[PDB]
C-alpha cells in the first residue's frame, strides 16, 4: 500500500492518510507540495475543510530557521504575558502541536485565493528544492494564509502525526520532503470517520493509506 | 437602509455578506456575530466561502485580554529567531498593516478544528467576554490553535477600513458583543469569488449583502 501511495504522490495526486484510532482518528488529504495546484487547494477547502497546512522535514526547517510557533510565543511571553496564560501545558506530549509560522509569498495579493495559496506553496517547495534558503525572507512574508508545520526530528520515530507521516512518505518517494495537508471534516460537526474517508477515496479513485503502514515501512 | 437590515440579521444569529471595496481586497466575507455562532455556520463557511475562518475582536476587548497583533509578537521574537526579521510584512499590498492576531483553541476541545470545536471555541470566547470574565482567558484557552483571532484597529473604521473593523463596527451598532467571525468567499476559478457571483449567492439564500462605504458612512 505504501509503494502504491508513493506512485500516486509522484504523479501529483492527492492521497488520503489516516493517523490512528488512538490519536486524532482523523484523515488528511495529502499532496507532495512540489506538485501543488490551485485545483488541489479548491478540493481541499471544499471536500476536506480543515486548515490547509504545509509540513516541512526538520532538515529544511533548520536550514530556513523556522521554529515551532510554541517557541515563538514562549519567548514573546516576556513582553506579552497573555501568551503565558495561554500556554499549552495541558496537551499530551504525543499530540504537541507541529504548528510553525504562517506565510504568503510576497507576489501574492490577499494570499488566500486558490491561486495565491498554490503559488505560495509551490514557490516554497521550488526554493527548497533548489537550495535557495537565503531567498526565504526575500520572497515571503509572515503572517499569512499558508500555515507551516515543522516535522519532528527523526520523523515518525519521535512523533506520529500527519505532519511526520506524510513528510516521511514524501522522503520515501524520493521527492522534496514537503507536503500540503488538510483534515477532512464531516457534516455531523466532527472529523470525518475512517469509513467515511475510505468511502471518499473509493469514489474519487484516490489512495487511502493507513498511518501505521507508513510508520512501519519507514522504520 | 441595508445596514439596519444587516444589523437585524446579525441580531438573529444569521450570516450576512460584506464586500470591502474595489480599491481594497475586492473580496466578500461571510460574516456572523460570534456570540451566535453555531457548528452549522462554520460548516457553511468552509463549504460555501472557503477562506480562513477568523474571529475579529474589538480593540477594547483585546486590551482587556492583552491580545497583541501577530506582527508585534514576531517583531519581538525576531530577537531570537532571525528569520522572522526577514519575513516582515513591509510590503502589504492592500493596507498599512494586517489585522492578524494569535490563534487559539478552547482547552475543552479535542483537535480544535472540527465544526463543533471551532464553534465551541468562538462562542465560549464571546461568552467569557460578555460575562466580563477576562481573568479566565488563560484558564479556558490555549495558543496555538485552529481559530485565528484578528484585532480590530483602534477607532474601528475611523483608522482602518478592513472587514475586521467594519464587521466589528456593525456588531457594536447592533448592541451585541463586538466580536465577529468572518470567512472570505472564494471562486472556482482560483480567484476570490466575483462581486457578481457573491451577489447571486446572497439573492439565492436571501442574505443581506453590504458594501464597505455604506457601513463606514453609517458608522
Ligand atoms: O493540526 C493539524 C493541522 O494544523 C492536523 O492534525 C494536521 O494533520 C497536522 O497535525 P498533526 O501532525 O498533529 O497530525
Ligand atoms: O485577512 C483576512 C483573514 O480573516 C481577511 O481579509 C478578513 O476579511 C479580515 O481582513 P481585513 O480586515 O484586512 O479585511
Ligand atoms: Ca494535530
Ligand atoms: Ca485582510
Ligand atoms: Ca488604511
Ligand atoms: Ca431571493
Ligand atoms: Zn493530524
Ligand atoms: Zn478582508
Ligand atoms: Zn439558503
Amino acid at each position: 500500500n505504501v509503494e502504491k501511495a508513493i506512485e500516486a504522490l509522484k504523479k501529483g495526486e492527492i492521497i488520503l492518510v489516516y493517523d490512528s484510532d488512538e490519536r486524532e482518528g482523523e484523515t488528511d488529504m495529502v499532496v507532495a507540495s512540489q506538485f501543488i495546484t490551485p485545483e488541489h487547494i479548491r478540493i481541499m477547502r471544499k471536500d476536506a475543510g480543515g486548515l490547509i497546512c504545509t509540513a516541512l522535514h526538520p532538515d529544511i526547517c533548520n536550514k530556513l530557521g523556522i521554529p515551532f510557533m510554541v517557541d515563538i510565543l514562549e519567548f514573546a511571553s516576556q513582553k506579552f504575558k497573555v501568551l503565558r496564560e495561554l500556554y499549552p501545558n495541558d496537551i499530551p506530549y504525543d499530540e504537541k502541536s507541529s504548528f510553525s509560522i504562517t506565510i504568503n509569498h510576497r507576489k501574492t495579493f490577499t494570499g488566500i485565493t486558490d491561486n495565491d495559496r498554490a503559488f505560495t506553496i509551490k514557490k516554497l517547495a521550488e526554493l527548497v528544492k533548489e537550495g535557495r534558503f537565503n531567498d526565504f525572507g526575500k520572497e515571503f512574508r509572515s503572517p499569512g494564509s499558508v500555515t507551516l508545520l515543522r516535522a519532528a526530528e527523526g520523523l515518525v520515530k519521535n512523533r506520529q502525526g500527519h505532519t511526520e507521516m506524510t513528510v516521511a512518505l514524501a522522503e520515501l518517494a524520493n521527492l522534496v520532503p514537503i507536503t500540503t495537508i488538510c483534515e477532512m471534516m464531516g457534516d455531523d460537526g466532527n472529523a470525518m470517520s475512517k469509513n467515511e474517508t475510505k468511502r471518499y477515496a473509493e469514489k474519487h479513485n484516490l489512495i487511502y493509506l493507513s498511518g501505521e503502514e507508513i510508520i512501519n515501512y519507514y522504520l
